[PDB]
């Protein structure tokens, strides 16, 4: 009955009250996500009500809040609050108005400039949590956020690890198949550069549209990651020089000679990085799509 420890982190008071103006405007495994407004602020926020019931291990809710109110960051959705709502807990967040990178890659082309400047904001996040021995686990471009400025955020600690000195490594084969490094689907000890595999795949995604694999289903994805290893493009030729060379760099089956995020930042690719004003016409692109 960790349910104590829960009880203790969370605010109190009727979020029913402090917030106003509330619309569905997410589904997904971990719960059902809101828009609203603070009554008395007048800020717009989205809040991630998830079923206390649908978590089997409410250790991992503990760790989602913990993770986020210690590591905040301008490349992470900011954490507000948290509220127990009877069987259903809150997670109040800063609202992006923009879009995901999800309708992006689904619905527009992107440039290598643009592909570029999304890459690196990504990298930023990585490396400031990898740096405070945090592995995210779910890096996919569902959890990335747009601004209508163009900022990029990371966001979704619900599958993330602390790690220690004591403990380098996790073994929990946790993630969204089509986007889990080899090392995770063949259960091997593994750490923070899971993440940048995960980032490889969403490069992929900005490039093709989808992750590889992603017309199987999730068992016969997670077989081609184990037997493929670094998976290969539909049309590689399309790409720099510089592009498929960090992309290689990204998606090494060596795990020691795939980059960190510290070194990935200081690749050439980065440097042809557009302004993140650039990002705003496929945020209007993609609003226009999905209508
Ligand atoms: N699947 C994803 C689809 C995209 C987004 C919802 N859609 C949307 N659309 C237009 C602006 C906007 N802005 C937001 N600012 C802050 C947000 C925090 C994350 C809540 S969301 N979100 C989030 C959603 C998500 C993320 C993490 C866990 C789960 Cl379960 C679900």
């Amino acid at each position: 009955e960790i349910l104590e420890k829960l009880r203790s982190i969370v605010s109190v008071g009727d979020p029913k009250k402090k917030y106003t103006r509330f619309e569905k405007i997410g589904q997904g495994a971990s719960g059902t996500v809101y828009t609203a407004m603070d009554v008395a602020t007048g800020q717009e926020v989205a809040i991630k009500q998830m079923n206390l019931q649908q978590q089997p291990k409410k250790e991992l809710i503990i760790n989602e809040i913990l993770v986020m109110r210690e590591n905040k960051n301008p490349n992470i959705v900011n954490y507000l609050d948290s509220y127990l709502v009877g069987d259903e807990l809150w997670v109040v967040m800063e609202y992006l108005a923009g879009g995901s990178l999800t309708d992006v890659v689904t619905e527009t082309c992107m440039d290598e400039g643009q592909i570029a400047a999304v890459c690196r904001e990504c990298l930023q996040a990585l490396e400031f949590l990898h740096s405070n021995q945090v592995i995210h686990r779910n890096i996919k471009s569902d959890n990335i956020l747009l601004g209508m400025d163009g900022s990029v955020k990371l966001t979704d600690f619900g599958f993330c690890a602390q790690i220690t000195p004591e403990q380098s490594k996790r073994s929990e084969m946790v993630g969204t198949p089509y986007w889990m490094a080899p090392e995770v689907v063949t259960r091997k000890a593994y750490g923070p550069k899971v993440d940048i595999w995960s980032l490889g795949i969403m490069a992929i995604e900005m490039i093709e549209g989808e992750p590889p694999y992603l017309n199987e289903n999730p068992l016969r994805a997670l077989y081609l990651i184990a037997t493929n290893g670094t998976p290969e493009l539909q049309n590689p030729e399309k790409l720099s020089a510089i592009f498929r060379d960090f992309l290689n760099r990204c998606l090494e089956m060596d795990v020691e000679k795939r980059g960190s995020a510290k070194e990935l930042l200081q690749h050439q690719f980065l440097k042809i990085a557009k302004p993140l004003s650039s990002l705003t016409p496929l945020i209007a692109a993609a609003k226009e799509a999905t209508k």
